[PDB]
Order: structure tokens, then sequence, then C-alpha cells
């Protein structure tokens, strides 16, 4: 029967049906495909990790209802950067494990979309057909819990990353880095100062340098984040993607 399509949108567009990638291309194939925005999810920049979890709750949430409602009906999934993280999450954690909760749906899953993605798997990435050069062979996800041996499945993965779009791809061996753990850090973080996981804690576990020194680097990640996330810049970004790619590859 008619596939459903599960989006989830980057840092800064909390409306599930707003302007964005992911709802940008939905828009672009509802004639094939029934369209489910995912909701009940900040997208903030920061904390981003607790953004992270709500959008991990609702696409598992919603994917349950549409999935067991018509039995015959395919799905795909597309995320655009936290948003990435999100559909990212929920395939390596809840759909490809042998008893993850989604993981009778694993035969029914088609196509996965990743535009901007901090657990692309190390090599594997798309050009997105635009002024952007593809990310290069050596470059992964920032985050740790990445994305592994997506080859070896039936569904199939589109992950667009331009170089310039550093979370989405950095250099393996710059995956320790000062400024790259910082980074990360943010991006993992429960808040600012509070319990074990506020980026303080994190930053007295890494060491390396004075505390000072990280808590200014944190902020001025964080005011970089949100200067993305909600602010009126050109439309030629390496973090930004051309959409049509994705179109003609949800399109079949």
């Amino acid at each position: 029967s008619k596939p459903w399509l599960f989006t989830v949108h980057g840092t800064g567009q909390p409306d599930p049906l707003g302007p964005g990638l992911p709802a940008d291309t939905a828009r672009d194939v509802l004639d094939i495909y029934r369209w489910q925005p995912i909701g009940n999810y900040p997208a903030a920049a920061f904390p981003m990790w607790p953004s992270v979890e709500k959008g991990v709750a609702e696409l598992i949430l919603q994917i349950e209802l549409k999935l067991d409602a018509d039995p015959y009906a395919d799905f795909a999934m597309a995320g655009y950067s936290q948003g990435a993280i999100v559909v990212g999450q929920v395939l390596k954690h809840h759909i490809l494990p042998p008893t993850g909760r989604l993981h009778r749906f694993l035969h029914r899953l088609k196509k996965v979309i990743f535009w901007g993605n901090p657990m692309r798997q190390k090599g594997f990435a798309h050009s997105d057909e635009w002024i952007h050069p593809v990310a290069a062979p050596d470059t992964l996800g920032i985050l740790e819990d990445r994305l592994e041996n997506l080859e070896q499945y039936g569904f199939e993965v589109r992950d667009y990353a331009h170089d310039g779009d550093m979370y989405a791809s950095i250099k393996e061996d710059d995956l320790h880095e000062y400024e790259v753990a910082i980074g990360r850090i943010v991006m993992k973080a429960s808040g600012f100062i509070g319990g074990r996981d506020s980026v303080v804690a994190q930053l007295i576990e890494l060491g390396q340098r004075p505390i000072t020194e990280g808590i200014a680097l944190a902020g001025a990640i964080i005011d970089a984040l949100t200067f993305f996330a909600r602010s009126r810049m050109g439309d030629k970004w390496p973090h930004l993607y051309n959409r049509y790619p994705a179109v003609e590859f949800l399109r079949q």
C-alpha cells in the first residue's frame, strides 16, 4: 500500500510542518508517500541531547502507530542535522538490533535519508548535486555512537554530507582533538551546569586544559550553533543541502 515517510527537522525548526530540508522533501513526494512529520521535538541547539531524546521517542511512537495500522505499508525515514541523529538513533538502536523495539519492522524499511549527519558512518556519503563537494573518504560523523555496516542491510540509505560541514565530516585522525572533543561534549550534554552529564562535569572528565578554557570554547560553540539555528544568513553555506537528489531517491 501507500508507504509512510517519517521526517525529523534539523536544529532550530520545532514545527514539524514548517520549512526545512526533510519537510520540504516530503512535500515533493506526497503523491507516492504518506507523510508523518515528527513533533513533540524541540529541535533545540542547546541542550541538544535532551532534544534528541524527545525526537527519538516520538519517531519510535509514530512508526509503531502507522505501521501497525497498515501491515502492508513499507516505510522510509528522513532527518537533517539534529534530525539525522534522531533517525540514526532509531535505526541503529531500535530497528537493527535483534531485540530492538522496532526490529519487526526492519523488513519493511526501504529507504533512509540523512543530511548533515553527526552519526554518519565512516566513508559513507552521497553528493547533493549542488555547489558543495561531497565529504571526503577519510571522514565520518563526530559522534562516537555512529552508524556502521549500513551496506550490509536490505534497505537503501542516502547520507548527504559536505566537506565544510565538520560535525558530519570529521577526519578520523582528528577524532580526539580537544576542539572536537568539546564539540561532542556540547552535543551530548544535559545542560551546562548540573548533573553527571553537564558540560562542566564532562569538561572535568576530559581534563587536558584548564576548565576555564573549556568553558569558554563550549560557550562559543553554543553561540555558533545558535547562530545557525535562529539567524537569517545566506542559502549557500556548507551545512545546507540541495534536496532534489533525495527527492529522486524517494521517488525511486
